[PDB]
């Protein structure tokens, strides 16, 4: 079989901003006057950018002879992912990971007249759980047809180098895809509205506020590690604590350069104006608003289940097949602190969290729910509660107390909604919880 | 130059009839050619320069 | 905007060059800086920057003789000084040694 | 200055006689019977007499690599005139010979 091409131009997919040969020819004392004395300028400009598809060229002196190629160079590259340090061990058996967290309780006023009748009363501890599963199962497939590949080389060294490059491409692809999956984790988390958003663009004073972003980042990092804890920085609304040595700040190259040229080059004793967490620089995020993300070491929940490679030879077709199987689980923990720095515009409310998300009540019982809205601004918004159970008799008050009718058997859905849009154009942010009924 | 490839998803049922299926690797090439040929010329009249 | 219009523009150009060099030298690689659209990465030792003389003379006087810890606001790669290019808008070119 | 050629066919200056490929295909027990079992007969028939004009060819497996040439042979010949014993000597001076 012969594969041949005809009528191929040197300027195949080139869009010209301007014609350099015409500019040189038509220059009159312009910046192109330096190239006027050059004699073989058109020939250099015609083929100086390289050729995509080559064709046989006859020799200049003798038209019968053809021109040969005198050099062959093989280009090699090796890639790694910089986020591999956030991975955990392996899971050889099982599929699901369970994570449990016990929160804090409230203080009760001291009383003896009341205590004399409720000694054996019980108070349910507050505890939440979430689950992680294996979700990545892929393989990389390539083929090597060495007998058909022999004709493209005249040197065994070049042939072997090309085969080795083909082999290395598989591992390069695996590393690149792993990095992209890890970045997709953060982008998905931001897209689902589970971060706490801090604006780093609006300043508090028009007096040369070129340090507003670094001041905000420093303050946020400082208040992330207050000893008494807080429940404003995690998507499960649990009072937790962070440590300074376990905080990782993933930022952008342009942000790093901006900080370095703006504050570090002009600050005396720059230790008072640097970042606080462990800094890792990447090539930006996918979402519009993200500029930097500050997370905890326990935020990542990435494990690898399988890594293997297997080959098979086709003797009728005279070739080799390589398969590289990778199985992994990629997830994040909602119990860990995570904040995202935004330099654009954001909605008034990002999410609403109902603290009891799973409940089981009897036909005459009651359940109390609490709601936490994540408002970017300082404006306070009210929640409204509803129940989509269906039976008549079950009702929820405005505070968040749900009572269940004595005759009812179906799964109840408790919703708390907040309105942030205008009239006739409503926009709603909803938190939800599920209630089962004991018989 | 040899580039990177794409990833497929695991499917044991579909793997029954394409164990010997082929997948072409991705490579690219370019070519460079001779393009500059010039000369410089100078004359000297030693007898008349004396 | 313009390398020599003002010191703010010069500092913005410095920031842009430093960010571009950092993006070029990243372990995961990229396919946004080569004309064949292939995943590849460069090295800081192999990166070369070509600058005119006026830009250097403005930089070292304006943003280097008044800056404490001046290594945080200087160029990153290897710097070569020439008399300038012929294109209308071309100011600086950052290339790899194998270019 | 780059001399190139386009759309050159392997059958350039060939005045074919009877289309051997069609003869083999329509061979109903004639002398061309022994060529029926041959599998890659068309591939050798199309280029078995050489090619006058060489054009770049991409290999079948990877369509980006180019097929090279692996052998160069230079032909030489020495010719002489057989009627050299019939020549006389040399005439360094003069122009004319007289015979009586």
């Amino acid at each position: 079989m012969r594969i041949t091409f005809n009528d191929v131009k040197t300027s195949l997919g080139i869009t010209e901003s301007y014609d350099i040969v015409n500019a040189i020819r038509n220059s009159q004392g312009d910046n192109f006057k330096s190239y006027v004395p050059l004699a073989t300028a058109n020939n250099v400009a015609e083929v100086g950018a390289g050729i995509l598809i080559n064709q046989t060229v006859q020799n200049d002196f003798i038209t019968s002879l053809v021109d040969r190629i005198g050099l062959v160079v093989i280009r090699q590259v090796s890639l790694n992912n910089p986020l591999k340090k956030f991975k955990k061990g392996q899971i050889p058996l099982g599929r699901t990971i369970e994570e449990i967290y016990t929160d804090i309780t409230k203080e009760k006023q001291y009383d003896a007249e009341e205590a004399e009748q409720k000694v054996f009363e019980r108070e349910m501890p507050n505890v939440k759980t979430l689950f992680h599963e294996r979700n990545r199962q892929g393989f990389y497939h390539q083929t090597i047809q060495d007998d058909s590949l022999k004709t493209a080389f005249v040197s065994w060294g070049n042939f072997e180098s090309f085969v080795s490059s083909i082999i290395n491409a598989i591992y390069n692809s695996a590393e690149v895809d792993e990095y992209e999956y890890m970045k997709l984790l953060v982008d998905n988390y931001y897209s689902k509205g589970l971060f706490t958003t801090v604006k780093i663009d609006e300043p508090t004073s028009s007096t040369g506020a070129l340090t507003e972003f670094v001041k905000k980042m420093r303050a946020t990092a400082r208040k992330l590690t207050l000893p008494q804890g807080s429940r404003d920085w995690n998507s499960m609304a649990v009072r937790t604590r962070s440590y300074m040595e376990d905080l990782h700040l993933i930022i952008d190259a342009d942000l790093e350069a901006e900080l370095d040229v703006d504050v570090l080059a002009k600050a005396f004793n720059m230790n008072r104006t640097d970042f606080l967490g462990n800094v890792t620089v990447i090539d930006g995020f996918a979402s519009t608003g993200l500029e930097a993300v500050l997370v905890d070491k326990d935020w990542f929940m990435v494990y690898d289940n399988l890594h293997k490679m297997e080959t098979v030879r086709n003797p009728r077709g005279l070739y080799w097949n390589y398969y590289y199987h990778v199985w992994q689980t990629l997830s994040v923990s909602r119990f860990a602190n995570a904040v995202a720095f935004v330099s654009g515009d954001v909605p008034a409310v990002t999410q609403v969290i109902v603290s009891p998300n799973i409940a089981a009540v009897k036909q005459g019982g009651q359940q109390q729910f609490t709601a936490y809205v994540r408002a970017t601004n300082a404006k306070d918004h009210k929640v409204v509660w509803s129940v989509e159970g269906g039976s008549t008799g079950t009702a929820i008050t405005g505070d968040g107390l749900l009572s269940v009718s004595g005759n009812e058997d179906n799964q109840l859905t408790v919703k708390a909604t907040v309105d942030i849009g205008t009239e006739d154009k409503p926009k709603l942010v909803v938190g939800e919880a599920v209630v089962s009924i004991r018989p």
